[PDB]
């Protein structure tokens, strides 16, 4: 699809079995999902821009549906505001920026 | 042009005759420029980020340059970790998302 941004670019994803909505963030290294299970080992990180940092859980090796499109790669959980995907998972489906 | 997301999207901005480095960043409702003199009135705005909320300063009808698209129209100036170009000025400009 093309989209617009007179809105948040919000897409349907499927992570760990569950559907969520989340955000496509161009802004945003890597992708972070608010407090979920997730299989596997994980390692802390700190993550931060505006009004400052928050603490999650990065997981390697995660398989997302994002719009129909599956990729595979890191996902960071913890208490975000919202669900962003990130261009690490971005980069997997095509996605650009056009104008 | 297409930029794709194996890098942060980082574009040139003009602004009060200066140029900076900036994020197209399609997470961010708003556009966020770090502290800089800008002509005018201002008024108060919170905006929210990955960290929690913050207020800012709200400056309207500013003229900037983005990726030399002229775009006129409101710029926040604050505590931002990269002045992020936000929906509000890529509406304006022409960007889309496409996957
Ligand atoms: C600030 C940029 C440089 C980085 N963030 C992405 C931004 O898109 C961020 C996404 C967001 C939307 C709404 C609520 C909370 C966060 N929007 C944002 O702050 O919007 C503000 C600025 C003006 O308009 C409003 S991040 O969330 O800190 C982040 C950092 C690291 C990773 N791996 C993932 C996310």
């Amino acid at each position: 699809p093309q989209i617009t941004l007179w809105k948040r670019p919000l897409v349907t994803i499927k992570i760990g079995g569950q559907l969520k909505e989340a955000l496509l963030d161009t802004g945003a290294d890597d992708t972070v999902i608010e407090e979920m299970s997730l299989p596997g080992r994980w390692k802390p990180k700190m993550i931060g821009g505006i009004g400052g940092f928050i603490k999650v859980r990065q997981y390697d090796q995660i398989i997302i549906e994002i719009a129909g499109h599956k990729a595979i790669g890191t996902v960071l959980v913890g208490p975000t505001p919202v669900n962003i995907i990130g261009r690490n998972l971005m980069t997997q489906i095509g996605a650009t920026l056009n104008f």
